[PDB]
């Protein structure tokens, strides 16, 4: 009645996410330590620890392991945040397998069978997967979360399309290093500097939060997806975790910031009628301090701490546009946290197995 | 034939940079270098230089001296970059006793017959002092420069807005500690975090502008500036100098891209045509790679260096939506290089007696 | 049953691991958060919450009230990290009026009857409590705990020159932020420099080492301490917590790196042998890998987290030096949580009763 | 007549110092950019300038090209700080084909007829290219300078060993990212952290520092230097040039912090004496106020401006021990002014001929 699960990449920066929540989870338990460079040593010699506490006393022992699918008979659920082009290959395996596969990883994020996975927003798509098992012919199968940086505005903007006719949204990013994994950004370009990510980046932020969106179940049927109009700016400055981005948002009709505000604020999904073990209770918090969120003192915040994207300054720019920040943490609700609700959804609706 | 300047506030972050640049101008010399905490004490002694290079040798070893009208009649132009509510009557005094004063601090940017001056774009209003000096009843005059976050936005929006339908602009910042002076920002604000700076200093930002904006003589009539949305959202994160702003920036009408670099990359005004010799000769300069510019290595762009606004990333949003981004040298233009510049415009328009 | 303490200085950086560590304390509670300048308001929108986790639940509603005695009779014990010059009479008050004071200002440390009080190095010293009140007339007390950054060097030497011949200690701190509060450190010290604090600060520091080596009980006589040379060249950089001091220790006659390191690891007092709940197991960790201790990863460190000094780098330099560093937590061990163990210690031996 | 310099590495760290400083250089000109990654590129569209100013008109089109000795025969002088391991047979092959080569790379400094140079301080080791060309069968030679660190501490204990009884040295190093290059340092590992280097480049440091006090010709002859003692714990942190060393001194008798002091001001060698272009007027620069040098504000000091190594802080321990710290430019004065100043040397010696 535990279910045990193999964290890949155990040793980085998401890793240790899935590390330190799991030794923690009622009923999921972190019990295979996968790596490769550092295969047959204790995982508490090897790790950088870039998060808060101490790596778990009952997993500083554990020795890491191989990333073989023909060697892990004894595993559950494995949770792959593996880097790009690598990670496709190594997930599908898996799911060949047998194996569910919650995967961080951007590889898989497009296949149109497989879910680009935010519990509280497109919580039906998961039944992509009996589509995925017919056309594969696996037994197994694969599940994404998204790239942190998109979440952080599909979230807030999810809320947002649904009820409201929002014809667009301007983002503008700022990043903390621990996303690009170590040694991920050379030190000479974030001290006294400002780091912007490029095209390649804004674009891949964009179409990660228009398959969300496409997705989203909603109250209104105006705009079009097609006429929503998405930019994002994106940098990474020298924080540690937590993304900061400042989104202008477009309506089709007048809408007051007074409104959004308060769906905003009563936002909920299936992760919260569910009480899943991982799911906050506001999957979206609103702060009301004209200096708030900051990314140091709020990226840890909601009953289930990171899993919250803090949402602040919702003001009034003209009728039909509003300004509003969200503060999301990159490697919890960014990436382990989220898959692991991701994992709590799939075993509440008999995906995975009990 | 050269003429003679007192620097006031010699010492902090925007009187070095005074110092810095009139050291080397071809004839308005660093003559007398004003404070107030350290009168009587040699300028090397009390000086954070917190600038490239070094304290210029013919100038470490001045004294400090008062910020007293009635001790300067050897002077002929007065820099006035003192702190917000000291720096108002500081500065009418000094008019009062027949002193030009270019004044980088906001008491005077209001004043309908104060200038509020950008010289590339709003050189005509210097004939304010006319009707400043006989409502006033004095000999001197004062002019202030805007804002340096303010000067970040409106220089390339100016620039926009002369030649296109321009209806609004949505910013966001991310400034440099050295403008908030010294102590000016806790470390512990900045170290691993990012801090916003609120209502009262976006709304700052935006009217300043708004007033810049409506001083442009336009090529077009479209839309009206009671129409044009504008808004900003500002921050501050541990950079030194440099202030790093991204514009989104919508038109009534179909507006490209391409369209927009070319009349930023020819923009030029009555500085360039006359030579001033503190005028960058490409005010604003268009970089084209995806990574710039960044702050470290653009902040001291253009043949005079800081004084120019590096502007990035025009891309396409939508057929009504542009993005860019700028960085200005928030302590050169944005504050003593413009001061400089704007005293050049006015000795060349004879406002200042050679 | 419980003994109820009120923090002075509560939402100062001190103060904040008072609330944390008093939140979760089996018989010490925080009952009573003292202030001055935002008395009358909930704690919660007051404080800056710069450590781990958030503030406690039961801790953000509690008004903030009064630094007055007279109010405070319900309360056990006073803990008081007040600013220099301000902290010595308001603790004279408080002892006065019966309290006992746990203080960790500079004013009373070197009171010839007042103690100053590393629990595991020089615990009897708490016995000057009873010449204390017959000389100044009261039923209260006070204790203070050291300098952090004197403890940080002081545990370390302490252990060495219980058992060693050490003749002296050559020491180069680089400490971390919160040691100054805030607004504390301006951020233009310590972004790409790093700050020097002088030599008051390094006079400071030998000074109050000096006085616990004092009272170490050793099992050795040689050298005499008026003999044993110390000095401190201090510094701060841009981390948030944790002072990290690298020591060349000398000693009068061949002695082996190799013995002193285990003299480090075995290092224990009457917190350990007593069982106090914030004694952690080993108040010296020795760490062997030649890259640590790293202050991000190691100032949390021990069963009780930030109580332990952590050691690493021991190292033979010739018969007569070796060369050592070590890691202090500098508000948890380096003040608040030292002040709770003092605290426990008082208790155990009868000074603070129920 | 004009000496022709290839650069090799030229768009790195060290390569950029080469560029600037041979720019305005009387006699030494930058003809030859070379590389190897980016061979057959404009070097303005390649390098990172971190750096002062702005990459110089005449360099930023030149290409890239081959780092190949039979390309380059109208070339004079070689300048090479290429990474360990490749830089060894590089250097080789350029001397076997007749070029007097200086590298900044740890390959050659340890070869016993090979000089480990400081123009101030062992200048007369130069005489070993003699015994190096007829050993070693090639035309050209090898000159090394020390390792940056090793220099920062070396150029204070080379003027105090020449005329003081001193034993020992024990230093802490804390250095800025410059030195290992780009991509470098992790930025993890030093935002709100320090990093320690290990053993290994403790070991290295000491060692130059040594082989450098083997050459300096003293005015006394105790202690004898095999019973020197030094030791060095070294660290980077996230400055970005500059490298920071505290050193405490050891003497064999008595002696006054004031007459180290003093010589320390007054030190002067060869470069001084014959006044070559890169020599700056006093290679150690004394500072007294007890918060200097700071490394943002002392790096670039001196005629030749980061040049001079900057100490400060002189001070009496005991009166056989002094303290002092010593800030050195790394990439100047460290590695590529340093070379440039042994290329003067070994001109006016005649090593190097037109
Ligand atoms: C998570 C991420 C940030 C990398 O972080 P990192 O801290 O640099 O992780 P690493 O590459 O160092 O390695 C983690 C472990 O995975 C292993 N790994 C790397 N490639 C592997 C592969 N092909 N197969 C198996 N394991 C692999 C490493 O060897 C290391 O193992 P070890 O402990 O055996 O030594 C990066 O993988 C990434 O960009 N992932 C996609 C998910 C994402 O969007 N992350 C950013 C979220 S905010
Ligand atoms: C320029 C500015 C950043 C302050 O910088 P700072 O480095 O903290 O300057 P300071 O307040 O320390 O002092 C500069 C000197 O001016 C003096 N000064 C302060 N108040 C004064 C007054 N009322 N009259 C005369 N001098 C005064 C100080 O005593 C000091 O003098 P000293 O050398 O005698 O000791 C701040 O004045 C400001 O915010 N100014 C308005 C201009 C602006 O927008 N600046 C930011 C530009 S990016
Ligand atoms: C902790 C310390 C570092 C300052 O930090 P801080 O976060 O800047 O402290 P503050 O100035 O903010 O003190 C905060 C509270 O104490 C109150 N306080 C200040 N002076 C006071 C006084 N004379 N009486 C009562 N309260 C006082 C402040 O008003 C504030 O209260 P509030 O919540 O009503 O607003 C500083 O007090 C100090 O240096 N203390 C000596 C103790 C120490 O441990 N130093 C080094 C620690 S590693
Ligand atoms: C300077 C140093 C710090 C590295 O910095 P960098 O900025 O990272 O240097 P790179 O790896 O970028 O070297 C840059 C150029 O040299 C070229 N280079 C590298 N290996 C080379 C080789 N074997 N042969 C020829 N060129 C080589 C690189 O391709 C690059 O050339 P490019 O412009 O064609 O692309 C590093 O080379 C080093 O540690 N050198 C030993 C010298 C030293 O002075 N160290 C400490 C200085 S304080
Ligand atoms: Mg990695
Ligand atoms: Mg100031
Ligand atoms: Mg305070
Ligand atoms: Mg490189």
């Amino acid at each position: 009645r535990t279910l045990k699960a193999a964290i890949l990449g155990a040793t980085g920066l998401v890793g240790i996410e899935y590390v330190r929540m799991l030794s923690n989870h009622p009923y999921i338990k972190p019990a295979y330590l996968a790596g490769k460079g550092s295969v047959g040593k204790p995982y508490g010699e090897v790790v950088r620890w870039q998060t808060v506490g101490q790596v778990p006393k009952e997993i500083a022992d554990m020795e890491i392991k191989p990333t073989d699918p023909k060697l892990m008979d004894d595993v559950d659920i494995i949770f792959s945040p593996l880097p790009q082009g690598a990670a496709g290959p190594v997930e599908e395996q898996f799911a060949k397998e047998g194996f569910p596969v919650i995967s961080n990883s951007p590889d898989h994020r497009f296949d149109p069978d497989v879910p680009l996975l935010v519990p509280e927003l497109n919580p039906h798509t998961i039944s992509l997967i009996d589509e995925q098992r017919k056309r594969r012919e696996w037994k197994g199968f694969i599940v994404t979360t998204p790239l942190c940086t998109a979440q952080g505005a599909a979230i807030p903007l999810g809320a947002i399309f649904k009820d409201y006719k929002m014809d667009g949204a301007f983002i503008t990013t700022i990043q903390s290093l621990s996303g690009a994994g170590y040694p991920g950004i050379p030190s000479l370009d974030v001290v006294d500097n400002i780091l912007p990510l490029g095209d390649g980046y804004d674009a891949k932020t964009i179409k990660e939060i228009f398959r969300i969106l496409s997705e989203v179940k909603r109250n209104v049927d105006e705009p079009k997806l097609e006429d929503v109009s998405l930019a994002a700016t994106t940098h990474r400055i020298a924080t540690i975790h937590g993304h900061y981005e400042v989104l202008y948002v477009s309506f089709k009709e007048e809408t007051a910031a007074e409104k959004v505000k308060e769906t905003l604020e009563n936002f909920r999904g299936e992760p919260q009628d569910l009480k899943l073990p991982t799911a906050p209770s506001k999957p979206i918090i609103v702060m009301n301090e004209d200096t708030r969120p900051q990314v140091y003192f709020d990226r840890w915040a909601g009953d289930i701490p990171g899993m919250s994207v803090v949402v602040g300054r919702l003001k009034q720019v003209n009728k039909r546009m509003i300004r509003l920040v969200s503060l999301i943490h990159n490697t919890v609700r960014g990436a382990a946290g989220g898959g692991i609700l991701a994992a709590e959804l799939l075993v509440e609706k008999g995906y995975i197995e009990k």
